[PDB]
């Protein structure tokens, strides 16, 4: 491997590219467009290596796709810049730039987390901690905005990732010689699957119950935060 999120996640070349084009600096635009591209290719090559050594079928598919969409978008982004550099004034040109910027940053993020999910268990558990806590914050928020859809989909994304964590780690422990280490990891996963997730789902269904009908907000927040704690406990246990 030998790569950091720092390299994978950066949109710096993009941002800087957009800055040039923003002020008709045709010179640097062609300079930055080249760094952008070079960065994207390396990102795609790194992603390619991650796959070869990986056994995860679905995990690789995700990386492949995410990597493809980056190839397709790249040219579109550079060109969209040249369209702005030539007409920094063109309101149309500006909009396209940002829209492309969003599309690009979302895929770069998808790619980072995807590559990380197949790099190693700690990486996978680290990504799992971020998505979970972020999904938890969204849930809490969706609940407060009585956004049943948000709550429902977000709580679903949480259950899916936690179930994925539970399977990947329990499965992982199967490769080790049973001991204090492994038993402590399994204790932590069973805590999540047998006690914490159920109560969480219990909270969600009830929240989606009231809302779509004629509750304790702090209860939900506690139940949800607990899902994050069980994930962190699993990760820590696995780091022993």
């Amino acid at each position: 491997d030998h790569v950091s999120d720092s390299f994978l996640e950066t949109n710096v070349p993009l941002l800087v590219l957009i800055e040039a084009a923003k002020n008709g600096n045709e010179k640097e635009v062609k300079e930055y467009a080249q760094v952008f591209r070079e960065h994207a290719n390396k990102l795609i090559e790194v992603a390619n290596l991650a796959c070869s050594i990986s056994n995860n079928e679905e995990g690789v598919k995700l990386v492949r796709m995410s990597a493809s969409q980056l190839e397709a978008l790249c040219p579109q982004v550079i060109n969209a810049a040249l369209a702005l550099a030539a007409k920094p004034q063109s309101k149309l040109a500006q909009e396209n730039m940002d829209l492309f910027k969003e599309q690009w940053e979302k895929q770069v993020r998808v790619l980072t987390d995807a590559v990380d999910d197949i790099t190693s268990i700690d990486d996978f558990l680290a990504v799992s901690e971020n998505h979970i806590l972020e999904d938890v914050n969204k849930c809490v928020i969706a609940l407060q905005e009585k956004d049943v859809d948000g709550l429902d989909r977000t709580a679903g994304a949480i259950r899916g990732r936690a179930a994925r964590v539970i399977h990947v780690v329990t499965s992982e422990m199967d490769n080790y010689e049973p001991g204090v280490y492994t038993e402590k990891v399994l204790e932590a996963t069973k805590l999540l699957s047998n006690t914490v997730m159920p109560r969480f789902t219990e909270q969600v269904e009830a929240a989606v119950e009231a809302l779509s009908s004629d509750m304790d907000e702090n209860e939900f927040i506690d139940a949800s935060r607990l899902v994050y704690d069980g994930i962190r406990d699993i990760r820590k246990a696995v780091l022993m």
